[PDB]
């Protein structure tokens, strides 16, 4: 049983939820966590979805090395792990473990791209990267090693690369919202937050109500020609002139599982959206000692067969050594969206009892309706999870016009949406001031930064001033405390 | 065009074949190679096959960390890469990159397994490992980083673990023989060659005729209780007694692509078995300037649609800036098994010309027969590739009775099958003597080791003596030079 309450000790609740459901295991190297099959299966599902979608765009998978030479990493010139010795033997030149693969892939890119006919070049890989920070890790959300995909494309024109950046960002919206039922906000990162060496960084941002923090959910960068200049990636037009390619890179990580967990979980533990649950329906037979158990289990198997014909993912928990009470809790903690109960009374009526994980609502369903009804219930659970989260997201954002409204909204664990002049020095000043005010507050018991400049801009009245400098406002920006 | 001949400069031929077909790219860190999509797709295919098959056995995927602490690696107590510094900051205790994950996973195993009801525990992961040897690498076959899967299971009894070892070894036979059309020999490794700390190691072995070398294709270990003792992995029976679990581990790598390449390739370059080719049929339209090109390309698209309805994997190379001659060679080098040619004369006859990659045989096929006929041709190419390789394998093995027959058979680039007493010291002596004889031979221009003790044992006459000690022979053993 999960016992910490999500709304009272959030970090303990999260730890319990992911450990008791068998999603993660601890490890003797700090900041690394084991992903057990119950979490792993969800990764496999979103991985298959995203793979299928990028294949339709002509992206192909590949595999580049996990090591990068010191001097190719220096061509770009920090949380980088260095390998220095093969066993006992010191290396002649230390090599780093990839934190990202731009400097690993792009010398190959330069070799492969010769003519405009070679473009676009579109590659992805699934692997893990390492970012070795000493700060406190958080399972899924901030870990020293994490699984991701990174996609890396090259085009003849800037407009083609930017269209691809936005197509991918839309795939990331679908990954969170369609697969994980997590609402996200599209937008552009500020100049100070954008990717090192990139031209423009787009993001989808999510929000964790319980601690008021925004979290970057996925990212899609217009690199433009910046890395092409660095690595001499050029193509020939049909007339023979050499031109720089225009590039994109984009990535999504197992952080997405963390965000799903926190968005949908409740005081009983995990709640997994039907579209990614590896077990959508757990069938629990009632097994009175004074019953035809063989008949009950037989009907369970028949119902499994029937539901699987509709591509529903079913498990029968027929263990006689645990009570139905124990099983209910066990599969609740694990987040299975639908529980189906079959005992002698149901068998005699030709119905089953079905309980949905998100609300506890129970239904009596005849066996003949079971597949279409469960399909409909699963789509309804998925939509409900998403819409309720969308409502919490919207309740979480305060639209302000002056800096004096910031700290009251932060103290409500809200994000703010404010008219901003987009001066980078002002973002630095806002970070430092809000951090100071937070510290001063904590003495009586930090920083607010930009999360993104949303694509969907509310109306900007003609003379509106930046909320912090009083200069002309340029656009609405979303700010908050952040991961 | 590939220009080195497979039968004359084998290593140059292999390099050309994998580079010119765009399968691999070089990298500035020795012993690591980039896998471009043309090779990567074949990995994805065999990966899907093996995943599907182990899932039916109840194995589930997971992901364990890439790092292992010095002292958990010492619990077992060398080609191990050590991480010592996060950027500038020296680590308090150096950590190694995984060469294999037994010591990473098995402390978790010990924590998770409490009762016999917890068994069997069956996990797999797909990742890369590093084995940092200074010797000369070979793309796919011996690399410093390589992709694999490793599966790790734990059972209540030794017989259950051994049945699983053999079930997996059969999956590896299917991986090579059914998917890659590469014949392999099942058997048990000798005491000196078996896995460190394991009880018994089984293998499937392949043979490379052009250099006479056996190569271990995949491996499936009975660990028995050895690692359970090391890591305290114990379970409780129903009466409450604690017993050691019995374990297996097993792995397969991208070496398998290397073996496929070398087995089927010819002087024109790659030949890819239809069951794993990412392009099974390349459609090449003839594009005379004085023709209805639109009609020709339209019919190409229709034929693609029709073939894809039969799950055939099709690409249309409709580029006008290359000749059909150039395209024929380009897709030959890449190993596409079937080429389909459509020009105005074919269109007028309602037929297509189809050329198979392995023999060059051409066929005229009416459009109505095209899907069933190509399906049949692809199964015939797959079978032919396999049977011819099976014949080369069989021609490659000499059955001997005395040590004086070894060097003549090695000089024929053959393996030998000999009655052996299985004394480990004799294997060491045979390695050293055959290496010396080889050196002495090379002066006028090394080692033979056991490859496996085959499951399929030829008849052993009642008084047959070991071929090297003259002691009683125990079993037939397969020996050869080796990777
Ligand atoms: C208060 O204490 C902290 C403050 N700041 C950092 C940490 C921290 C602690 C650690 F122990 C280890 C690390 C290193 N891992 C990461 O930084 C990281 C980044 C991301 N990112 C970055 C943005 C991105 C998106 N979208 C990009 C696509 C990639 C995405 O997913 C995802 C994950 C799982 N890990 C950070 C702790
Ligand atoms: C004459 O020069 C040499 C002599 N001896 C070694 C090398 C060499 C050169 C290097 F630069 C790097 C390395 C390290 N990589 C590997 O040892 C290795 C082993 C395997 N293995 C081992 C057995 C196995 C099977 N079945 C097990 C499942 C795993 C399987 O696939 C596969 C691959 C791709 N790499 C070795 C060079
Ligand atoms: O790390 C990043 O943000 C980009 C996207 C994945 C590859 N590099
Ligand atoms: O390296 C080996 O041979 C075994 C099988 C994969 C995991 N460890």
């Amino acid at each position: 049983m999960v016992t910490a309450k999500k709304d009272e000790n959030f970090s303990e609740w999260y730890t319990q939820a992911i450990v008791r459901s068998e999603m993660i295991e601890y490890y003797d190297i700090s900041g690394c966590y084991i992903m057990r099959p119950w979490a792993f299966h969800i990764w496999e599902k979103v991985q298959r979805f995203f793979d299928d979608e990028i294949k339709k765009m002509g992206v192909e998978n590949s595999y580049f090395p996990m090591f990068v030479s010191r001097h190719k990493l220096e061509k770009e010139k920090p949380e980088v792990a260095w390998v220095t010795h093969y066993g006992d033997s010191p290396l002649p030149e230390k090599i780093a473990i990839r934190p990202t693969s731009e400097t690993i892939m792009y010398p190959a890119y330069a070799k492969w791209i010769r003519s405009h006919r070679d473009l676009p070049l579109k590659l992805n890989q699934w692997c893990s990267v390492v970012r070795w920070e000493f700060k406190q890790p958080t399972p899924f959300l901030r870990t020293r090693e994490f699984l991701w995909q990174e996609g890396h494309t090259a085009h003849a024109t800037e407009e083609e690369a930017w269209e691809l950046v936005l197509d991918i960002l839309e795939l990331y919206r679908r990954w969170y919202e369609e697969c994980l039922a997590v609402p996200v906000i599209k937008g552009e990162k500020s100049e100070g937050e954008k990717f090192a060496g990139g031209k423009k960084t787009t993001t989808v941002e999510a929000f964790i109500p319980e601690n008021g923090r925004g979290i970057q959910a996925a990212t899609s960068h217009l690199l433009g020609t910046n890395f092409a200049k660095m690595f001499e990636i050029e193509f020939e037009d049909e007339e023979g002139h050499k031109r720089l390619v225009h590039q994109t890179s984009w990535g999504c990580t197992t952080r997405s599982l963390g965000v799903m967990i926190m968005t949908h979980g409740d005081d009983k533990g995990l709640v997994i959206p039907p579209r990614v649950a590896s077990v959508q329906v757990v069938i629990i037979p009632i097994l009175f000692k004074d019953e035809n158990t063989g008949e009950i289990l037989g009907k369970c198997r028949e119902l499994k067969t029937m539901l699987e014909k509709a591509d529903i993912r079913v498990r029968i928990d027929d263990r006689s050594n645990y009570t139905p009470g124990w099983k209910y809790n066990h599969w609740e903690v694990k987040g299975v969206p639908l529980r189906l109960e079959l005992g002698p009374k149901d068998l005699a009526k030709g119905t089953a009892r079905v309980v949905r994980r998100d609300t506890g609502e129970a239904y009596q369903i005849s066996w003949a309706d079971l597949a279409p009804k469960l399909l409909e219930l699963m789509e309804g659970i998925q939509r409900s999870l998403f819409e309720k989260a969308k409502a919490r997201l919207h309740e979480g954002i305060e639209k302000i016009s002056t800096f004096d409204e910031v700290m009251p909204a932060l103290n409500r664990k809200h994000l703010v949406l404010a008219p901003w002049c987009e001066d980078p020095e002002s973002e630095e000043q806002i970070k430092k001031e809000t951090q100071k005010l937070s510290e001063i507050q904590a003495i009586e018991a930090g920083a607010m930064k930009t999360l993104c400049i949303p694509f969907d801009q509310p109306p900007m009245p003609e003379g509106t001033k930046c909320f912090y400098t009083g200069k002309p406002a340029k656009r609405w920006t979303l700010w908050g405390r952040s991961y």
